């Protein structure tokens, strides 16, 4: 029997994350994300939580931040690994090309309990520097690096855009990084787990994670929802669009439904609120929000009874857009990777350090039976010669 | 709650491509034994075609196929530079990964389509040659260069890599090597790539992820490990002693022996040994390694043969590569593996996405902390 999609197959144990799909609770190391955000946590604290297993003291957090900020400095050839690419490239593909360059140069990486967390921490800073430069390259802006500031989110926004971000923007970006840190074991995490299962380096693990994330069944989810709202164009048209395209089944309602949440995504609940506030000050963005909420009611009424509700990516694009990030080049998917790099590395360490096993699944053979090899010369037989071979005079 | 450790007993897909008889020691591609394939003198292109199309090509089909592959000999300057801007101490397979990653990014119009997947794969097999040529050249501080069209892919590869006309013996050996490593089971490289294309990510990303896995020492580096082992023995008269001091006492594993499937001589090793003997005999330092290798081989077989532990493909492969002219450094042999295996990878990705597409998304068992209230940082310790 084939375990299609490895669905319901346990690839590892984890301490990091758990989801209650029926109550809609997402917990990091035991802490609910709703509680984390309501308490005003820094994303750095949640990074620390993932890498160390507990929330940091003030001093620990102070030290952790220093280590992360070392990653703000990346070599020029890593930057050039981005900028030498056609500007049309997917943003996540750009991230992949840079980390692959980085994976190649990191010849002194070793899996080691003494250094794994520092390596990962600095890499989270490098991921900010990379993402900043992916964005600038896509926008035909000069290269630049993140610099230390009061928050990791602020350092990222300010360098990405080359301006001082508002407190509200910084806060929204801080929440986004926290909300996308980890979630079960999707295809990106899984691909990375497979790579490090060979004891390949952390960077290659991330590289493989990005390769899976590039696909439209994993990446592009936040962009798809926006494209859907833009397709509707006007709020008065929502029901007509909803009828012509969703109810009769011509296309899927983007940003609805989930493999685990049979209720409202806790991440979506949080993003919706932020989306309302931030978009309210940008007339063009607020319109997208109004289209989104109007569509939301039609979706819940139609699909709510079948456990199909808004997921995290229904409103996340609107939040990113309010902050200042455009739809093009799947930039939102790159923002997802900036966040998810913490979960990825945390899972890789957990795997390699405490439950290491070479990953090597099977395939069921359903091909041709054994047959003798026929040299190319005798493969296309001359019809006339063949027919004449065992022929005799017959008239 | 049971963990499928290493996914070892999990069927991740079906395949029509490859099968192994571990008791007889037979490897079959689309029903054809590699022994029979090599004895009959097939070009690797015929085997690339067998993997991508499901049958051996006619003369006409092969001719069209070669043309598409040769288009892959021209790759953009930024793919080449994705290699050459890297430190030369970089791992060869890592250089390959960075190159394919840049390519994946530039290929913005790739779409999975039953009508075009194979032409894409064919040209990519040619690009993979172009990439490996330049990975080798960069490691050796040689100028960049591209393969040129000829009747043999193996020859186009060798002539571009070394910048000289390879002998027939060298071409044949490389052609055989490409065939022998085309596909085998579903290792971490095939698997990682399968997980990536299961999101419908592009073929190039799929290759990129496969390379990510292959870079690890539990997957890559096997040919190199065996060579390092013959070199620590240094002399052939020193073999018995080295074998007692390092193997009998369990201090290190006998490299290039044993296999998860073959409980008999690896059919790839049998073919490789013959080539290694012939090709190395003409190069004194390499011949020295072959002589160590065969002498060690006898000890291994008398000691471990009864438990079904015999020489595998990586026992002699390094000697073949060295005789052709490729050095031990930077895991170049693993890059040469990737060069061959790129056919099997793409063939598996196509088989999966076209005919058995399913998003790969396994589970993790939670064994972490129970629920706890968030504590603001002011009140910690």
């Amino acid at each position: 029997e084939i375990s299609k999609g490895l669905e319901d197959v346990n690839i590892k144990w984890t301490r990091l994350t758990t989801i209650d799909g029926n109550k809609g609770i997402l917990r990091y190391g035991g802490y609910s994300v709703e509680d984390i955000i309501a308490s005003g946590a820094q994303d750095e604290e949640i990074q620390y939580l993932f890498l160390y297993g507990n929330l940091p003291t003030e001093q620990e957090l102070r030290k952790y931040k220093e280590t992360v900020q070392k990653g703000y400095k990346i070599p020029d050839f890593v930057i050039n690994a981005i900028r030498q690419l056609p500007r049309e490239s997917d943003a996540v593909a750009m991230q992949m090309a840079a980390v692959a360059a980085m994976a190649a140069s990191e010849t002194k990486f070793k899996w080691n309990k003494d250094t794994d967390r520092d390596v990962a921490a600095e890499m989270i800073g490098r991921m900010s520097a990379i993402t900043v430069n992916v964005y600038r390259h896509i926008m035909n802006m000069p290269a630049e690096l993140p610099k230390p500031s009061d928050s990791y989110a602020e350092s990222f926004l300010n360098a990405a855009f080359g301006r001082k971000a508002t407190k509200e923007e910084i806060d929204a970006m801080n929440t986004a990084l926290i909300l996308y840190t980890d979630h079960e074991v999707p295809a990106s995490t899984t691909a990375g787990l497979v790579a490090v299962s060979t004891l390949s380096d952390m960077y290659s693990g991330i590289t493989a994670a990005l390769a899976a994330l590039k696909g439209p069944l994993h990446g592009g989810a936040a962009e798809a929802a926006i494209a859907q709202f833009d397709e509707i164009k006007d709020p008065a048209m929502v029901e007509k669009w909803f009828n012509d395209n969703i109810i009769n089944g011509k296309k899927r309602l983007m940003g609805f439904g989930h493999r685990v949440y049979k209720t409202y995504d806790p991440r979506a609940k949080i993003f919706k609120g932020i989306a309302e506030k931030l978009s309210s000050k940008k007339p063009e963005v607020h319109k997208v929000y109004e289209i989104a909420t109007k569509l939301e009611d039609f979706g819940i009424k139609a699909f709510g009874s079948k456990g199909i509700y808004p997921n995290t990516d229904y409103f996340s694009g609107i939040v990113y857009m309010s902050i200042g990030f455009p739809l093009r080049n799947n930039i939102y998917t790159a923002l997802f990777a900036l966040s998810r790099v913490t979960g990825w590395q945390a899972h890789f360490i957990e795997y390699v350090e405490e439950q290491q096993r070479l990953i090597r699944p099977r395939a069921v053979y359903v091909g041709p039976a054994e047959r003798k090899y026929v040299p190319i010369a005798e493969r296309k037989v001359d019809k006339l010669a063949a027919a004449l071979e065992h022929h005799h005079h017959h008239h």
